[PDB]
């Protein structure tokens, strides 16, 4: 199919378009670059053996998109473009609405313009909000973010249905991440942060890398076996062959079709710390500290759904996620060149 | 002071307008005029006593905004522009979510552009939601909304939010209407819809004018004391009064205000069209429909916060807010004049 990759060139969208490619998509990549480099570009047409587009643009000019969607024939959309520094989101709020939610609106705007109406969204588990139920299921109603990064996601999810509502030819699926980690197996493709890296696999790489001192243990009181945060890690490449199979699969088929994506299961901060010195071979340094603030004790997702409709369930282990980090961040610790 | 009021030659604006010229302040109005005439503007003046500056264009306009912003040394500003027509909302959400969520966005980061801190925002008793608890208070966790207009205006609110809560100096009021209905007294303004009036009063007067043949009442089965639908109706001119002292007792008052603007109490549909018939003298027509989609059978606000710290209080009555519509429909019958 024809697919306008948007946030294209960064880190999900990147193994993704490598993943399309393979399954012999034509590609169109849209990205700005407030968060990736072009120097990605060359890596992705070897590792996906197929030579993708790239345009350089803002998801907010809805007539430039509206020109690319029309331009290349587009079939379906793939937006993972936006801003998602969390704490950042609570100093830049303004910012975060208007990439994400009018970011999302412009595109969608511009789609409805050029007669598109296959959309994928990267969402989050953040929308669940507060839920003391876990696993998180997409039966649950959603509650309310704390941040207003969180929030933008829900709007946005919720803007979707309303569009599906009123065009009901649409098929939208609103695929909600959990926590995103590894790399390409290759080691040449990876999550390439700029500056203090929020994430906790990041982070840990940066220390191990010998880049930072010592990894900061957000809470250890925390009411889980360990006492410390819970999460649901989700390999790099689960994630863009999920992608893979929710773009085939829902095409053309109508309605709003939400998934979670995740592994299923949860792991400690501990347990990814241990994971990760094994992978490096050596003890990663790390404190205890505060809690961080707005940080949930722990959840997971349940991601029956997305097995039983798509098919789709991870492969690859939390080893592998560790591993294939510190493959990347070894081979190339100055990350893409400028 | 120096006020901005977007929406100026609306309904709510329009009276908020004279009030506003009445006590001195120098007001600016913005307007597209998609749901307005330039008819109006002498007539606010008029009214008014003093002459209030007009700029035609779009709250969407960022650069045209910080340009008005600056332009006239704004103090404050009263953002009542954007699009309200609830069932049109749920056939056309974009255009809802575009004109509302972006609309304000624009505005709002015009105003950060031009140094304003100082917002009065027109939100709506629907922010509540599905709440069983009435009367309804500020206190009251927000719900959800059925329609892209509801979802709109609490989208906004939660963005003002977080933009107080990241620049501390502004000063927000979250002023959350109930139903607005009622005219000037002189009956040389008041609420002039284009086509179908979806709002129960304005229905009446065109039943009652000799426009319309009968009113159908959306639901007489309610578990209410007449089986109608019970609202709170607040005369426009009493709104507008508490907009010019909300405007003057909280400028440079950091923080979100939050208050509900309504009577504090309900009356059915029965009531309303009994006090129409007493107006205009004669019966007016009517007969019982089955409920329209997304009614809610009983609400009315709880006034007391309002009450309590801006000292307003709403003082014209249901009959006169039927009383004044008549005199302005009846002198008016075609409205504002193209
Ligand atoms: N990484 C995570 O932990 C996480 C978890 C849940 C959801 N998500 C979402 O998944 C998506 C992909 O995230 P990611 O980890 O790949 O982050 P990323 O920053 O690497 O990818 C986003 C890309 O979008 C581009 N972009 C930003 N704003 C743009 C705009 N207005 N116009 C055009 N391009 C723009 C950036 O330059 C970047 O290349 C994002 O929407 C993110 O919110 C990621
Ligand atoms: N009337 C009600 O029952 C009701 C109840 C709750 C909330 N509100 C809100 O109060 C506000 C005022 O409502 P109203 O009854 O006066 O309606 P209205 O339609 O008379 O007033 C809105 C005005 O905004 C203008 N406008 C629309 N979109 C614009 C844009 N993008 N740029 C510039 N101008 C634009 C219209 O031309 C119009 O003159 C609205 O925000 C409405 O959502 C009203
Ligand atoms: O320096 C660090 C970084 C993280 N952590 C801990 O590690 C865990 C994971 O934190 P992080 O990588 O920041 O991701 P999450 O906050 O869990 O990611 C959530 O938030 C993302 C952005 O909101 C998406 O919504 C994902 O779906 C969601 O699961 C948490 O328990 C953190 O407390 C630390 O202890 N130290
Ligand atoms: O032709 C009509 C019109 C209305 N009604 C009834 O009259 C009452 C009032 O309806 P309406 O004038 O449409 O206003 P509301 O729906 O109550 O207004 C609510 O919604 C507005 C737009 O959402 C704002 O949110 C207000 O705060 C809010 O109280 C309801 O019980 C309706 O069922 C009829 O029976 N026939
Ligand atoms: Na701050
Ligand atoms: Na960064
Ligand atoms: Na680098
Ligand atoms: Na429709
Ligand atoms: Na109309
Ligand atoms: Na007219």
């Amino acid at each position: 199919m024809r697919v306008l990759v948007t946030g294209g060139s960064g880190y999900i969208g990147s193994h993704t378009c490598v993943q399309l490619l393979q399954n012999g998509h034509d590609v169109i990549i849209l990205d700005n670059l407030c968060n990736s480099k072009r120097s990605v570009l060359p890596v992705i047409e070897r590792l996906g053996g197929k030579h993708p587009t790239f345009v350089e643009g803002d998801i907010r000019n809805e007539a430039l998109m509206t020109e690319i969607l029309h331009d290349h024939a587009i079939d379906t959309v793939i937006h993972f473009a936006g801003l998602k520094a969390v704490g950042e989101s609570v100093q830049k709020p303004l910012e975060y609405y208007d990439n994400n939610v009018n970011g999302t609106l412009r595109l969608i705007s511009a789609m409805r313009a050029a007669n598109v109406k296959n959309f994928i969204f990267s969402s989050a588990a953040t929308v669940y909000g507060d839920n003391p139920k876990i696993p998180y299921v997409e039966s649950f109603p959603t509650g309310t973010p704390q941040s207003p990064f969180g929030k933008s996601k829900l709007m946005v999810e919720q803007i979707l249905t309303d569009l599906q509502k009123a065009q009901p030819d649409w098929s939208i699926a609103l695929l909600r991440y959990f926590n995103p980690v590894g790399a390409h197996p290759s080691g040449d493709m990876g999550e390439d942060p700029q500056g203090i890296p929020n994430n906790l696999m990041p982070y840990i790489a940066q220390v191990a890398v010998g880049r930072r001192d010592s990894l900061a243990i957000f809470g250890n009181d925390y009411p889980t076996e360990d006492g410390t945060g819970v999460r649901d890690y989700i390999h790099v490449m689960d994630l863009a062959d999920g992608h893979v199979v929710a773009m085939e699969k829902l095409a053309n088929k109508p309605g709003v079709h939400i998934y979670n994506l995740g592994a299923g299961v949860g792991n400690s901060v501990l347990d990814v710390v241990n994971a990760f010195s094994k992978a490096c071979g050596k003890p990663v340094n790390y404190h205890f500290a505060p809690r961080r603030e707005g940080d949930l004790p722990a959840y997971w997702a349940d991601a029956s759904k997305a097995d039983r409709e798509l098919n789709w369930r991870v492969t690859r282990t939390l080893d592998e996620m560790a591993q294939d980090t510190w493959h990347w961040q070894s081979r190339h610790p100055q990350g893409y060149p400028d």
